[PDB]
């Protein structure tokens, strides 16, 4: 079928997001870009695509949808017999097995996004903005994170993966902001020097969906 | 079917919302933290982050109120409202007009008015004093994202259109909170739209129950 369309940047965690998943799921996309340093994404053509302002933005033959992890579970479950059928977890563990996955989702996007996106800005992004890195504003956080870490190190040891023996949309979800983290900054060390985050990340890092993501990044931002 | 946590806590009252929108019958289990009981490891069993609510039924046991929602709506998707998380002939196309305003509330308007709502209505009884500055600075994040929600729901009944779903439900808890718990009501009652919308969906009775319940 035709390409679906992802507006924004790769760059962006949220954009990679949601490029991670349609990857996964085997599903043609085409990236568009927007130029936000003229405030594409503020327009009045944009917000009738996202109302908040925000990229990503996302477009298919059916419907446009805005919010990452919305589009995510859209793409999983529209395209479900495509690509990785099992990313939103297997059809013989029903609706069990998918709130077992929606959890670690939900602290992804509760707990573990808020400061590791904190940190990410201050660090990987700040210094080429023009702004000073704000190192009251990356402790405070980097705080927050460990103890979220702490949760996550304890689970991955009596689990390979967030839901268990198989790669879901809930190890997916977490990617973006690690890779930055990981990739980006001097922080690498809260998942590479925690023997299950490390195992997990190195894991999960290799799947051939994130190795694409990562080339899509190698574009000016 | 069993609940853990206080009422008063704007996650634990979200899953109640569902649950009694759903018609599942359901008990609420008390959290003392003053005594730990919330860092147990038979509490941390069921919420890996020591955090309320928790919950459980026959078949499992699952954590965060958002994924807990969605797990009730699924579960027991022919009991109660049936059309909590939209309806079947709508499709996939159905479920993502919920999602994306589900996902809103749990990413820009949680945020700040769960902020707001700490330093008015919490930090007080707790001995605290509130800190107007994050009160001021969070209140400016909000109303951006109440501008854009005020605009939606003039032409839409409700967030996903013109019937009530768990895109309503997820708003209610902090919502109510600001509106009766502290001086920011205005935020809401000045925006005709929002006005219009938290009028009709706080006379929910299973909303009525929830504030009964707290
Ligand atoms: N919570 C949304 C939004 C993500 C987000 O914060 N997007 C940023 C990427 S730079 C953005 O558009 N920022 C511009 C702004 O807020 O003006 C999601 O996960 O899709
Ligand atoms: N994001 C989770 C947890 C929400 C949350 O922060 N719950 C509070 C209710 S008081 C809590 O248990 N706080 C205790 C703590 O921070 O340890 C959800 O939506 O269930």
């Amino acid at each position: 079928a035709a390409p679906v369309t992802v507006y924004g940047p790769m760059i962006s965690p949220a954009v990679a997001r949601v490029a991670a998943c349609l990857l996964e799921k085997d599903v043609p996309f085409q990236v568009e870009p927007v130029d936000m340093s003229k405030g594409e994404h503020k327009s009045p053509s944009f917000l009738k695509l996202q109302p908040f302002g925000q990229v990503p933005a996302f477009k298919d033959s059916l419907t446009t949808v805005f919010e990452s992890r919305a589009i995510c579970r859209y793409i999983c479950d529209q395209y479900a017999d495509s690509g990785n059928k099992t990313l939103m977890g297997r059809k013989e563990d029903g609706v069990v097995g998918r709130a077992a996955i929606e959890k670690w989702i939900e602290a992804e996007g509760q707990s573990f996004n808020p400061p590791s996106l904190a940190m990410a800005f201050q660090l990987a992004f700040a210094p080429f903005m023009g702004r000073a890195t704000d190192m009251a504003v990356v402790e405070q956080n980097e705080a927050k994170l460990v103890k979220v870490l702490d949760v996550y190190e304890q689970w991955l040891g009596e689990n390979q993966y967030f839901a268990g023996d198989e790669f879901s949309l809930a190890d997916l979800v977490h990617m973006p902001n690690t890779d930055l983290l990981v990739r980006k900054t001097n922080k690498a060390g809260l998942f590479t020097e925690r023997k299950n985050l490390a195992r997990w990340w190195d894991e999960v890092s290799a799947r051939p969906s994130w190795k694409k993501v990562v080339e899509l990044q190698n574009v000016p931002r």
